[PDB]
């Protein structure tokens, strides 16, 4: 077969409005006979700078030089690096995205859509959902709080067939880490359930995302303003430093939760699982990478669980997201970012049609990176992707 | 591709017969002409009663499909007729034709299954071997003697095995858990140190009961085993009683190892969740390959470790053998190295000085020796194992 | 005493519209000394076809030549069957329609009904349920997502005397597993409860029935939504490959959680009891047979849980139920189907009188078979008794 | 006043290197003109990324703030990027920063820094060093010979030491938990065995492991070790797999140690809780003095005992004399007393008749040598620990 050889990593900084965050880290490997893989690193920790040698680091370490096909032994070895051996969301968020790239060669080398290799078609076409955005004749500035506002984008996403929809309307998060809610954060967040639902009815699930803002008396206070509303998750109750919290906020509200978006590594999400949450949802490019997800997604059944991968990011992570979909029975969603420039960065990206994607054929992950748009979007800048 | 059709080989072993009374080997050929081997270890009906499983749940759920879509195949396999809930019956005659599927895989991508499971994590992988009567070794009283065992012991250690299997206990009955005698214990002691003097250091003990004994019975025996440091006590209880295994795991600092009799990741589950640290599924038993590859995940999940079963055919034993090469946590593979395993197919994975080295071939690179199978077919009644 | 023979196995075919199934697996095993036994096989995993030849193995490598009354005894070896001892619901399912057979060969011998032999006439009438079939002026296709003509489905059970009916509004089930209901499905459920709640008032209890459909959460959602209604139970809300999932959804909701019809062996129902479940339903057919039942009743009752014999099945199974129901103080009650077909497959089938069963009268199961109805229906298809959908949702 | 520069130094150690390939000092200095040292334990990427992860954090959350808001500069950089989870690159960068606003805080009001943790709890703590090769013994042959381990003992002994620590089980692979061979276990035994012939009850053993094994291994070996009572058995399994450490607690009455891999408060409350006694945090790594303060109430907690980690230069050292001086449950500090050591910073605390008194300085107590820093510059491709 083939080795890994060089490496490039493009900062690309998406344009205004900015939907998936300031900058994107993407990877392209290129292998000793020739072949390229894409990947997409999914990491906020140090700016994206810091980052480039990080990555540079992983691959030069444990990754170039070896077959693609050694997935096991690259993640054992990234994992472990330094005498470790415990997650770490900056080497490992590293190694997912060079490891998605693997898949992406692996894929062009045996002719199949990654799917092909992680147990096969198990879902010719897989449910979607975006997260609320205004309408053209939306004021920008006033949507993030107006019900009314919210309820016109979650009737003209089902209008698209979206069966789905999410919104965070309980205020900003701050690093102080998890604090009491509002009544005013309260109020808003029942009062946005009860204009979506009054909108969309039976049509669009409601998805309700708070950040990590909340202490876990606190979360379970909210979770009952929104119960009558039917939510068909609860996202991210509480600051991801406390899984054991989970357990006490599950016990309490009949409304399934959601986390494992800032989680890293298969051995994370089993605490997230073992503290009663009901679906993961993990970052392929932080949580270790494909097979990680897959391994994720196992555990997960395990506890009957369900999957929904998270993305905030660019179109080479939804193009994994989309694959580990396709393959797992207990999938329930995969988040979607549907901007122009998603579609105009790579070619070949899989897209949200009434609500649902179809199973990618073309070999590999299918997308091309088109390097004109990726250096004219070019980031400079010390912030992070996504602050706090 | 798609998958076509099947035939399935029912295979006696000669005497001695190390590997069961009977094998049931799969052989799936897709439409374009690509085929793929797999063994089917499920006892509780006959080979003819079998056979007709076999081929229900092939045309029934895998016929006419993409050899790589294992995942809908399962769920079809292990929903069958409104169930999707573990039945080694429907199941463990699906795992054998999923390994084919794997095998068939492996021949369009031109690729060892290890190569399409997450890579070469090991270079080489460990055995083991059951300790079995040498050519001079009275057959007959082999069994209850721990001075031959010690001499089949420190002859495995001259081949270069690291660790050797024995069950002095006795008799598995359908009775369910009993008590040891106390002859049971004191035989199951003696054996331990007779073996313990022959290696030394060089070999581990693998303590294998069958599974004889309840609970608070093969705690007893634990403990008077415990000073001679055997690297697992296996199945030491019932496996219908996987909430039994707790009390035991806490009674004992011997390491509790079970699987050979489950099905499905769901139940290997049960076995780490009341305290086994080692699962040996069998990989036609257990929903094959990829299935396996799940019960890897979770095992390593408690940090947990795989000890793939073998006591069946080298189609089953190729299988283990490309699952053990992907996995980190993989303790070891259990080999049966008879000349018959060897002739039945030709490309099988050898043990040398006790390590197996990861394949080389496309798919699981073992073909089978078709005169051979139907010469050495199996006419009967009798079960595999009773 | 005597010894177990031969046996005949009849593939039974329902006509339309198969209340009961795609087919019945019926055997009739001969002693030595001339006695005759019926037993139903409850078994979907593999087809009619492989089935017989799987119940025909279990019979002759652990039954022929033994004295019926050594229940125990064959039970272990079915059990034990090759090298295995753990439930394997093909191997033990056949297993149990020949057990049931030996039931009645030991009540014909003794000249007593099954029920006698397992303590006796604890309940004299025996309360029963049905599904929600249509009504002769209902349209079949809208009938099943229809609230009305459910309602009126209910009233006229009520008004033939039953005081329990179950009903399944919460939408196809897939072999992908669990998944989370839809909002549609929710409001289709409470709906279904409602119309019918209004309909019968305080003079039915409401049996929810799922078929496994959903993933733990999920079901909490749908429990949730039919609360108000006051179910009698929730049944079968997650896969039964998932038992440990049962506490989670039995913590959250109020409503009493029935499982156990796709269950086999005393073990795996235990694991139901120690994970909430409060109403077991085996299926007889399945579960390991009619004194495997009864240790499945004697675990319910040290558990404060209650009986509920499953049936989605012919008139032996049902037969079965009944004998295990007398002789149970932790009885809830016997699902029934009262098709026609039922009773004229075999004479001295139990009748639901008034929304109740009696005691049976006569020795064995009370059931001959007919042969002229079972071979004219017999089973020649392909396709399986019952069968999971492969669609996406 | 305000924080502003950093200047940083990765440190190689002559040979042997007692102590790591490098050691990542930073330099930080105030508006006001005051300066401070620290130094980070990190190992995830190599120097030169973690110069730039290093500067990135303060940068971002650091510079220009007064160095006594340490809760503020520790909640921005564990939230840092929308994280708010535990993050060893990060937060180890954090933890070398934070020694730094220390030390200037301890200059800033002239008292010691442990003066501001609480005060002086202990005036002299215990100390304990590896078993290193003397001048005179073989290289190579040392680190498998308990009959020379026993030595450095008696020599350790002679000068006061009350503990020691060994590795004998042997090597740390990336490949996860496995089963320890027979050899590393009578090689823990005889260590064992010989270390308490030449320390009598002079001197506590402190079993060294570094996570090799999976947990039922860990129990084996844990067996063969309890006659001679070690003082505590450390690191039994992975880190990434602290559930674990629960039936390892409960199957050995030797006291579990580990936390030299973890990082934040967070990580170590699920140590605990799963039953480890004496935490052992790496300052440099785990969240800095502060953090480790924190760690050590937890530890409090659950009746549990702290003993700073120590495989770095003199800072990290100097840091965790100061945290120790000042916690009622502290049961020791690791001490790596090399010449360059000594010899890298002026005002270094001493183990002296194996106990270190509480430093008189202000700050950590320490200035560094810059030529001697300089000469020694690490110029290369390898980690710390590989």
């Amino acid at each position: 077969m083939v080795k890994l050889d060089t490496l490039d990593i493009f900062a690309v900084a998406p344009p205004p409005p900015g939907w998936g965050g300031r900058y994107w880290l993407l990877v392209r490997v290129t292998t000793d006979t020739g072949l390229t893989g894409l990947g997409e690193v999914y990491a906020a920790g140090v700016g994206p700078e810091a980052m480039t040698h990080v990555i540079h680091d992983v691959f030069t370490r444990h990754m170039r030089g070896e077959d693609p096909a050694n997935i096991e032994l690259m993640s054992r070895r990234a994992h472990s690096s330094g005498f470790t051996q415990r997650p770490d969301p900056t080497v490992f968020g590293a190694f997912s995205g060079l490891e998605m790239a693997c898949w992406d060669i692996l894929g062009k080398a045996r002719d199949c859509p990654v799917w092909a290799m992680l147990g096969g078609k198990m879902n010719d076409r897989i449910r979607a959902y975006t997260y609320l955005y205004p309408e053209p004749h939306h004021d920008t500035n006033a949507f993030w709080t107006s019900p009314e506002m919210a309820a016109e984008s979650a009737a003209a996403r089902v209008a698209e067939g979206y069966t789905a929809v999410k919104f965070d309307p309980a205020g900003p998060y701050t690093m102080r880490g998890g604090h009491m809610p509002a009544l005013s954060d309260i109020d808003l967040s029942a009062r946005f359930c009860a204009a979506i639902r009054d909108a969309v009815g039976t049509q669009a699930d409601l998805l309700f995302g708070t950040h990590g803002q909340f202490a876990p008396a606190g979360a379970i206070r909210l979770a009952k303003a929104i119960e009558p509303y039917d939510p068909l998750w609860y996202e991210e109750p509480i600051p991801p430093d406390n899984l054991p919290g989970l357990s006490e906020v599950a016990a309490h509200t009949s409304i399934p939760i959601a986390t494992g978006e800032r989680l890293t590594g298969v051995t994370e999400f089993t605490q997230a699982l073992h503290h009663g949450a009901r679906i993961l949802q993990p970052a392929l490019g932080r949580a270790g990478g494909i097979w990680e997800g897959k391994k994720i997604a196992t555990l997960a059944a395990a506890f009957g669980a369900q999957l929904a991968p998270h993305l905030y990011a660019g179109p080479v992570e939804w193009a994994a997201n989309v694959h580990l979909g396709v393959s797992c029975p207990n999938l329930l969603m995969v988040e979607a970012i549907e901007t122009p420039f998603h579609e105009a960065l790579v070619t070949g990206r899989p897209r949200v049609e009434n609500g649902f994607v179809a199973a990618p054929d073309a070999p590999g992950l299918g997308i091309t990176l088109n390097d004109a748009i990726a250096n004219a979007h070019r980031y400079t800048g010390n912030r992070l992707h996504l602050e706090m």
